[PDB]
């Protein structure tokens, strides 16, 4: 009943940094060639959405943020072959065009069509599908999931199991897959190893889940908020440390705890200082450190390259290294077969209209993931 | 006969920074338990020895430098089982104790007994075997090869083929193995890949040799001294670029030349700026950059961690990642079996007494390796 028509719906528009979202009517254009219009069902609040608000992650404003979500296809543009109306789908904030040198590479996942490295806040064709108060509104990472309806490029959507519980599997669209893949795929955590995870939010807990799945013997959670420790232990941390409790810097503490440095460390916060601390705490000759946290816009870290010369490996990744369109449906299938759990990440559920309360919960330290239902 | 006796011999003593070496008589104590006294046959001039002179690499002075060498065992202390008098040997500036967590790790080589991290300039027992004009003289990296005789710990020496040409295989003690292993073992260069090698001295040329052995399709040499280009092409560079020839930063040039970034880059100079440039020029999603150059003492680089978050891998290594005592004999056997060439690295052969002339050749840009012969 809406195919080929403009849809008026509610979205959460961010007009200005450091302000609440405005829940108000937008116009959503119909999908053009190779585009998909999705009726959203559930979306998570990821710290990267907050980074848009805080100016940590710069993207053009005004904007419809949201990137961790699931929904149902309402209509498809001309030439779409990979989804149909009524399919359950997860928007892919990292696209998989299948054609660029990264998509063709066996390891690569950061498709060259992404809108993260130099955000423009458009569709692939450089235009917007959103109008609000007669004004064009930017997209976010090609997804814009804080809206009852969004339009995405076909390379930014994956079809998932028709029997999927969308209020759970939305987390496969960012935080779970990112953390789990950062452990199992990017770091390649080994059986019997010692891991250190800096930051025990939704992504860091997913890193712990991956470290445990990989058979780590020790998984040391690190957070300045000790309220995060109980859940971290529930999902596999063997011990938790708060840097504020120690006179010495936590890299020294972790090196001593691990009898000379950890096998694998993960920065899952987004601070320059913890990226360097996380590198330093891995064993100097054979340790691996993975950066997951999003750094503050345009800021450089300072480090001593002797940390690398001794033999450390330092890497980072987007979306856990997963090729997004290949991987998302398989992760959903694995979830359905109980290969991993998502409930430990979900601490709060709210209607979409209470999005601002959801962001308050994140900023206060109370929540891990709040799931918003449309 | 000399066994059990102090030897008086000639050595090149460095009394203070930024002065010529002093060629004079030293006293070399006999080996204690688990020590080996070696009559030197040939030693190469590595830029790392010059770093001791320039104060780039801090180690206690006064010192007998030299770490890239080969010689013949003169005597063994109590308890030595791995070499005997008369054996050809290569001193190992990275030891292999076989007992520490690094030596036991499949991918570690930076043995915790090394004297590089926190240089003491002694034997393992904390004492020196050298005196000169009634003063104790420091060791360097447990080797001290700028002397007609040295004493090393057993964990810092490897027995090699009795038919080895020591005036060639001394380069397996540092520069060849470092560069070759940085390509084949640390980076794991792949067939058909594009590599960029920053710095075309003895170590960078050895990196090119390894990239070619690994089947790289393109190997781009980068040096500010265009006199280095002919030999780089002889050993496998497909093209060479001088950053001074370009208006753009060379990372932009290399990204354009490689249609979006190289597969593997190597920093083989020792500059903070080239370490960051070499990281930046590797493909942002799947590129690998290896730091080989020794950085200036206590100086930090500045970089944007988004270079890593997109998917790059950054690592460094000492001695090409090779477990030294296992690997050096095999590299010598491989050389004897014609698996690689050393002559391309050797531009000058001088008597030991001409050490300062050998350093002046390196500093002027006019040599790759000078081999000093005793
Ligand atoms: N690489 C990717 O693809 C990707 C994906 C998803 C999230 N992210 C980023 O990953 C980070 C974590 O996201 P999230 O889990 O949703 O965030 P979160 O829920 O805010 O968790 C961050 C945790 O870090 C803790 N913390 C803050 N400061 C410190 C400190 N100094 N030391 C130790 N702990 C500290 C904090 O208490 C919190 O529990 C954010 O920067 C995101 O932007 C990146
Ligand atoms: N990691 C290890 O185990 C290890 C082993 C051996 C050597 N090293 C280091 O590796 C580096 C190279 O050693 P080497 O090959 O004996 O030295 P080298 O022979 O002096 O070669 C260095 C090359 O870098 C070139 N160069 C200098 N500045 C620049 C610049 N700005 N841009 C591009 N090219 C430049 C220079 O012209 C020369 O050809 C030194 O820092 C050594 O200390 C490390
Ligand atoms: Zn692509
Ligand atoms: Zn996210
Ligand atoms: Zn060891
Ligand atoms: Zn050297």
């Amino acid at each position: 009943s809406t195919a080929g028509k403009v849809i008026k719906c509610k979205a959460a528009v961010l007009w200005e940094e450091k302000k609440p979202f405005s829940i108000e009517e937008v116009e959503v254009a119909p999908p053009k060639a190779h585009e998909v219009r999705i009726k959203m069902v559930a979306t998570g609040i990821c710290r990267s959405d907050d980074h848009v608000v805080s100016g940590t992650l710069v993207t053009p404003l005004p904007v419809i943020a949201g990137h961790e979500a699931a929904g149902i296809v309402e209509s498809i543009g001309e030439g779409v072959t990979t989804v149909r109306p009524g399919d359950k789908v997860i928007p892919l904030f990292t696209p998989q065009c299948g054609k660029c040198r990264v998509c063709k590479h066996p390891e690569g996942n950061f498709c060259l069509k992404n809108d993260l490295s130099m955000p423009r806040g458009t569709m692939q064709d450089g235009t917007s599908r959103f109008t609000c108060r007669g004004k064009p509104i930017h997209h976010f990472l090609g997804t814009s999931t804080f809206s009852q309806y969004t339009v995405v490029d076909e390379i930014s959507v994956a079809k998932i199991d028709a029997a999927s519980p969308l209020e759970k599997v939305c987390l496969i669209g960012c935080g779970f897959s990112t953390g789990y893949g950062s452990a199992v795929k990017v770091a390649k955590v080994t059986q019997g190893s010692t891991c250190a995870v800096f930051g025990l939010g939704g992504v860091g807990l997913s890193v712990i889940m991956g470290c445990k799945a990989a058979g780590a013997a020790r998984i040391i959670g690190v957070d300045i908020n000790k309220d995060k420790f109980a859940k971290a232990k529930e999902v596999g941390a063997t011990e938790c440390v708060n840097p504020q409790d120690y006179k010495k810097p936590i890299q020294e503490v972790l090196t001593e705890m691990s009898n000379g440095g950890v096998d694998f460390s993960f920065e899952v916060i987004g601070r320059l200082d913890t990226m360097v601390t996380a590198l330093s705490c891995c064993q100097e000759a054979y340790g691996v450190s993975v950066i997951v946290g999003v750094p503050p816009d345009s800021q450089n870290l300072s480090m001593n390259p002797m940390l690398l010369l001794s033999g450390r490996t330092w890497k980072g990744a987007i979306f856990g290294g997963f090729k997004s369109k290949d991987s998302v449906p398989k992760l959903v299938a694995d979830f359905m077969a109980k290969k991993f759990a998502l409930d430990p990440l979900i601490t709060h559920v709210l209607p979409f209209e209470k999005i601002n309360e959801g962001f308050d919960l994140l900023r206060s330290g109370e929540s891990i993931r709040t799931i918003l239902t449309f």
